[PDB]
This record gives C-alpha cells, sequence and structure tokens, in this order.
C-alpha cells in the first residue's frame, strides 16, 4: 500500500536532474522507479523541479481534469519535464521507451490535507 | 452519428488561425464547435496546422496511448496548439474556459483506412 501522494512522487518527480540526460533517460528511469516491474507502464511524465515547486502547483490555477473533476491545477509557469512513452518495438519484460524532453505547464490533481499532488493529468 | 474522423476534425482542428487570438479564444471556439451544447467539455485541444499536417502524424512515430493501445503517433515536430480547460468558475450553460497557447508535439490515435486521426491523446 503506497499513499497516493507517495505514488505521485515516485512516478513523477525527478528533482535530481535539470533535464533528460540522453535518449536512454526513460528506459533507465522507468526501470528504477519500478514502473516496469510486472508490466510496462505505457506513458509516464517526470518533472524536473523541486518537490516544493511541484507541490505549490496545488495553490495555482484551478482548472478541470480531463476526467471532469475539479481538483486539478495548472502551474503558472513552465517546468522542465520529460515524457516517457513505450515504443511500438517494446514488449514486457523488455520494456522500450522514447524520451521527449520539454518545458510545459503541468496540470496535477490534488487531494488530501496536506493537500498535495496525487495524479499527473497533463502538461501544456 | 458522426464518423470518428469527422469528430476529431471538429473537436481538434483549427487551421484558420496560426495561434490563439486572445484569452477568449476557448470560450468562442468551444461554443462554435458545439462542445458546450448539452454539457461543458472539460478539456479540449485545438491544433493550428493544416489538416494535412495533422493527418500525416499517422505515419510518424508509433508510440503507446495513455490507455495502453498501440495506434498512437507522436508528431516529429512541434505544432502550434491551444489547450482549452474549464475554469473553477464555469457552470453549464455558462461555460468558462482558460486558453493556453503553446507549441508541442501532438500525439494522436489513428484508425480506419483511410487511416486518419480519431482521438487526441496528448501533447508533449
Ligand atoms: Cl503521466
Ligand atoms: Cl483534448
Amino acid at each position: 500500500k503506497e499513499t497516493a501522494a507517495a505514488k505521485f512522487e515516485r512516478q513523477h518527480m525527478d528533482s535530481s536532474t535539470s533535464a533528460a540526460s540522453s535518449s536512454n533517460y526513460c528506459n533507465q528511469m522507468m526501470k528504477s522507479r519500478n514502473l516496469t516491474k510486472d508490466r510496462c507502464k505505457p506513458v509516464n511524465t517526470f518533472v524536473h523541479e523541486s518537490l516544493a515547486d511541484v507541490q505549490a502547483v496545488c495553490s495555482q490555477k484551478n482548472v478541470a481534469c480531463k476526467n471532469g473533476q475539479t481538483n486539478c491545477y495548472q502551474s503558472y509557469s513552465t517546468m522542465s519535464i520529460t515524457d516517457c512513452r513505450e515504443t511500438g518495438s517494446s514488449k514486457y519484460p523488455n520494456c522500450a521507451y522514447k524520451t521527449t524532453q520539454a518545458n510545459k505547464h503541468i496540470i496535477v490533481a490534488c487531494e488530501g490535507n496536506a493537500y498535495v499532488p496525487v495524479h499527473f493529468d497533463a502538461s501544456v
């Protein structure tokens, strides 16, 4: 059992690097964050900002989530992020990922109190 | 009954402008594309490129869809796009939208043959 807040940190936070390293960043990160354990997670985004900057997004712009809920927030500024998506030539347990580095606003759903990010909804 | 291809064109294509006009672009577009008819669509992206450039994305990078399917493609280049998302101060039939203009790769699911975009999966 992992708290929803802890799961968000593990799947989406990468404060140790300013941006994706090389084309192998995703294969390495998806593996060490245990996102390739029983299955290959198809899509996952990593945010390269402090945990505190990502958490502050829960007090930023209140916007709707793609699912219609209203506890999503879009960051006022763009953040360094890296999208990891399985390549068509990927097959569990030999997971393969395309790394796409970019700067975009992130939108996250927040919940609990402490009111922290619990789901990565999208980047803009 | 609208074909899936026709629905994608109507919800996501805006080849008539190079980029979102002003902060009211989304209120105007979501209304005239009939996305505010019986309900307020919570999130919707418009692509400002030709229909032909968007359709060519179906022969570009084959990547997985957030849902795990494998018929998604990410465009090799960034495209002018505009994200429209309901503000927390939006309530049907007085739909309210935040307009966020940006340049990102788009990822779309393609299907049918003619093999054309049928769903906007995400932008990167
Ligand atoms: Cl994600
Ligand atoms: Cl959309």
